[PDB]
């Protein structure tokens, strides 16, 4: 990693933190270069402008959470087991997603819809789309090796999801309120799976 | 209706479109008297400030929205025919749902949640939650009647959702709608059905 590669993690690092804690309207370029410790001549020659740099955050933070999915979704190929497989992974897909910091940023980017419409499109086309793409393969390679059966493995993918999070996302979104005992992530993400293999298991 | 009843719901009404059309902070309490054919001192005098219009806003959406599934889920719930009737349900349910007008007012909500927490846990218990029970009531009633079989009928309700909703709700509030035409929609509404039947049918 180049000193301006490593300077461009950190400012991109500040950045999320401050649109986080103060929203888009409360922070500025200068006080990002300030938090990441560079110069506000290098912030400027290298975002231009806080939207852009918002949008950098967006794709970071896509490409962090994917990264943490791909992994997940590679020991679920190396499970004998499917139901105990899919729970090793409805679990951690429940921990990463509902991630505190995360939801934060979830709730700036859906209310900037319309103000920066390209900050939620980026989110779901390498976010969203790319964590059910990601998802999808494993389940085509599992389908081909006989150990489930998904015909459409993109759907099959947003229906394990929809099953997972359509509540605690949802009360996430709406209530603030993002709790739940290790007792309770676990019964949730195994009666989702429960749900799930009585479609696609063999 | 008294006049004063009156009087509210067409303030209301008119607060609706007006936040609709501008956001929260865009949107002034005179424009909201204009619209409505009141003068500004009426409606300080009958909602006290724009965050408790919003509040009623937010409610009266609910209401509307949930009467509207209600009538959908009450007559499935003496349905005879399953997979036409569920059908039914998932298809006006999409289209319900995906109307512009409450997607935007859903981003609202999403964006203020945070900040105004009391009208976020009310669009969760009378809107989002509602929903829920209603197809959570029907559904226990066709499990008495030995038509589907769903022991935790609110569970059963959440999976539809899920399963009906992840992508074509996530897709509107991160890129402004769908953008699918009514045939897709249904089309997908159906899959999430045959998925629903293979878990929860008889
Ligand atoms: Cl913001
Ligand atoms: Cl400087
Ligand atoms: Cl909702």
């Amino acid at each position: 990693e180049t000193r301006s590669a490593r300077k461009d993690r950190e400012i991109i690092q500040a950045a999320t933190a401050a649109f986080i804690s103060k929203g888009y309207d409360g922070t500025s370029m200068e006080e990002i270069a300030t938090k990441a410790g560079a110069s506000k001549q290098t912030v400027y020659k290298h975002f231009t402008d806080k939207e852009t740099l918002f949008g950098e955050v967006v794709l970071s933070t896509a490409s962090q959470v994917n990264d943490i999915i791909e992994s997940v979704t590679t020991l679920l190929s190396e499970a004998i087991f499917m139901e105990g497989g899919l729970q090793q992974l409805a679990r951690r897909l429940i921990a990463v997603l509902m991630d505190e910091e995360l939801l934060k940023l979830r709730r700036l980017i859906i209310a900037n819809a319309d103000r920066m419409p390209q900050l939620g499109r980026a989110w779901y086309e390498k976010g969203f789309e790319r964590m059910l793409a990601s998802t999808a393969s494993c389940f085509q390679k599992l389908t081909n090796r006989g150990l489930i059966q998904t015909g459409d493995p993109y759907l099959a993918a947003s229906h394990l999801f929809g099953m997972l999070l359509w509540i605690p996302m949802n009360e996430a979104m709406f209530t603030g309120s993002n709790r739940r005992s290790k007792a309770e992530l676990e019964r949730h993400a195994d009666a989702s799976v429960e749900a799930f293999l009585a479609v696609y298991g063999v």
